[PDB]
């Protein structure tokens, strides 16, 4: 059993929204939900951080998925993905709301942009180390790109959230449209 907390990284640069709830949508379906199945609460970040659900909200694939295809883009300027991660980690992965004692933790963040917390990061993450989340993370690279930015320190950043070994936990994504093709090989990973 596990229990999956997506960490969506809200900001403005990211576009189109569809390309994400795609995303959500078909990494969701392939999924038995329910309370001694999997389990899944989203976590959407941007310059604050908000509980789009619950881990113990739904208890099957079909909910989730209609509240899935229904989370708004929230915005923002800039990127707290320290934020984001850590409040999934003590918020989110908390018994109150729905996590199950002894079931395997997995985090899943997705991001296209440096966070402004880079900082906070180090600790964040050892914090996540600490406890058992295995962590999948998703640099989408599609903003910087059209905005001839560097994407070095981005993807460096990225890689360095996710769990060792890094090739199989960290997703290198072109752009939003290409989300939806990472979909089967991050399932297969989540349940290896
Ligand atoms: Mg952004």
């Amino acid at each position: 059993q596990l229990d999956i907390v997506i960490v969506l990284d809200g900001s403005n640069s990211i576009y189109p929204w569809d390309s994400v709830t795609a995303f959500l949508n078909d990494l969701l379906k392939r999924m038995d939900i329910g309370p001694k199945q999997t389990q899944v609460g989203i976590v959407q970040y941007g310059e604050n951080v908000t509980h789009e659900f619950n881990l113990n909200k739904y208890s099957s694939t079909e909910e989730v998925l209609v509240a899935a295809k229904k989370i708004v883009q929230r915005g923002g300027r800039q990127t707290m993905t320290a934020l984001g991660t850590d409040t999934a980690r003590k918020e989110a992965f908390t018994e109150a709301r729905g996590a199950r004692r002894g079931v395997k933790k997995v985090m899943v963040i997705v991001t296209d942009g440096e966070s402004h917390d880079n900082h906070r990061l180090k600790k964040v993450i050892q914090d996540c180390e600490d406890e058992n989340i295995q962590r999948f993370s998703i640099a989408i690279l599609g903003s910087y790109n059209r905005g001839n930015l560097s994407t070095e320190k981005f993807v460096e950043e990225i890689k360095s959230i996710a769990s060792e070994p890094t090739e199989k936990h960290f997703f290198n994504v072109s752009d939003e449209l290409a989300l939806v093709t990472i979909v089967k090989t991050l399932g297969e990973r989540i349940f290896a």
